């Protein structure tokens, strides 16, 4: 056996924002009940697409903590760079904690590389009083009558969409993918096609907006894009659901009382889809000398719900419901929101995401910003993203057909 003291750590990107619940407070209780299994939670100091790279880094030299937060659309990367340890010894005796869809995702050939903690589906933020001063007194469900709205939104200096170049990767891939796959396993070799039919109804809708001047331009991680909420500007927004705290706090209060949660309209090739913007699993890492006691901790930190909704997570797991808090429903106009997200994450389609994605998230976001100002076209996110992809997966060693 094990020394009386086993010491793990835990890197994670979750947000620790004022009002939530810290997750070194979340730890710290687990620390007190357990001197077997001391556990050392740090905040990863770097924007969110260098914690891989840090990883990555830290593996090779040795210096890699047990545990750490990998997106779903990561874990194929991080695994065939080498960086994972099989535990699916340990992850089978915890699965049914967990939703089988998330469960699924910290898979690679049926064998497992940690626990899911969370899912990102893309809903609607809007502000149920600014639609209504501006005669939009429903959500408008097509393209068409959504594009005919937000013109008249922006005739009136207000925004009912954004556009989020640095975003591109997570966001649009996901609204995208809503209908269906980019990346399929045939055999031998992966098949990619980043030019469906979805990508070509995104594209299109993004371009009316952009060519209208009806959707902000600010990157969502910008102070511009706060002050654009702030000064009541933004009134309308596809988000990932665990951006709902992280929102708030941005808007400073502004509309609070008035902002509401909806469902993805058909805007997309959607087709009453939505489709998924990050979500996390926490793996365990090559060179951990405790997957045990690390996934034992695991799954307790993974069904800690209340906990993790604090911090916005839609929780992968199916130990108890997840509740929306008080002030959440305070700020979107009595509304419980949570309903909407498990919604949302129910009516969610199922994307693979190939080894290399972060490239193709990064050349997304490139060739988004040229949308910007007109110098490029949005749909031309799509097809640097085909050739991309086929690069990255060459660069990787792999065939493709
Ligand atoms: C999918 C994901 O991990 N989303 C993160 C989100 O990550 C993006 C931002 O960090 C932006 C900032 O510009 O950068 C994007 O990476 C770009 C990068 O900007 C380019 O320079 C480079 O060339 O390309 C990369 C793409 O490869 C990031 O993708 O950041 C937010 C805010 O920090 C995170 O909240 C979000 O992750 C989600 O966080 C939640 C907690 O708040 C949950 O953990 C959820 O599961 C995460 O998916
Ligand atoms: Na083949
Ligand atoms: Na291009
Ligand atoms: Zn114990
Ligand atoms: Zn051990």
């Amino acid at each position: 056996d094990d020394g009386g003291v086993v010491n793990i750590t835990y890197m994670h990107r979750l947000p620790d924002s004022e009002g939530m619940t810290l997750v070194n407070d979340i730890v710290a209780k687990w620390n007190k009940q357990h001197p077997d299994i001391q556990v050392k939670a740090t905040k990863f100091d770097g924007k969110a697409s260098d914690m891989i790279k840090k990883l990555e880094t830290d593996v090779k030299s040795g210096e890699a903590p047990d545990l750490a937060q990998v997106g779903y659309a990561e874990l194929p990367e991080v695994f065939t760079k080498g960086l994972l340890q099989d535990v699916t010894q340990y992850a089978e005796q915890y699965k049914n904690d967990f939703a089988s869809g998330p469960y699924s995702l910290v898979q690679v050939g049926g064998k497992a590389y940690g626990l899911p903690q969370d899912t990102g589906p893309l809903v609607y933020f809007y502000n149920k009083a600014e639609f209504e001063k501006l005669g939009i007194t429903e959500i408008p469900q097509t393209a068409d009558e959504f594009i005919a709205a937000a013109k008249t939104a922006a005739a009136a200096g207000k925004y009912i969409m954004s556009y989020q170049p640095d975003e591109a990767g997570n966001m649009i891939s996901g609204l995208a993918g809503a209908s269906g796959g980019w990346y399929k396993v045939k055999g031998d070799s992966w098949v990619v096609n980043t030019e469906t039919d979805g990508s070509k109804a995104t594209a299109d809708f993004y371009q009316q907006l952009l060519d209208a001047k009806a959707a902000t331009t600010n990157p969502r991680w910008d102070p511009s894009f706060d002050a654009s909420i702030k000064d009541g500007s933004l009134i309308g927004t596809v988000a990932a659901a665990w951006e709902a705290p992280l929102f708030m706090t941005s808007s400073g209060g502004t509309g609070s009382g008035e902002w509401q949660v909806a469902q993805l309209g058909d805007w997309f090739g959607n087709a009453g889809k939505t489709g998924p913007d990050g979500g996390s699993a926490v793996a365990v890492l090559k060179n951990s000398k405790h997957p045990k006691e690390a996934m034992e901790f695991l799954d307790w930190f993974n069904t800690q719900v209340p906990d993790l909704v604090s911090q916005g997570l839609v929780p992968a797991a199916t130990t108890e419901d997840a509740e929306t808090p008080s002030e959440w429903s305070t700020f979107f106009g009595g509304q419980d929101i949570m309903k909407e997200f498990k919604t949302a994450n129910n009516n969610m389609g199922d994307f693979t995401y190939m080894p290399g994605f972060s490239a193709v998230a990064a050349k997304m976001n490139e060739t988004a910003a040229k949308a910007t100002d007109g110098s490029g076209k949005v749909a031309d996110i799509f097809s640097d993203a085909q050739t991309t992809s086929v690069d990255t997966l060459k660069n990787f060693g792999l065939s493709v057909s």
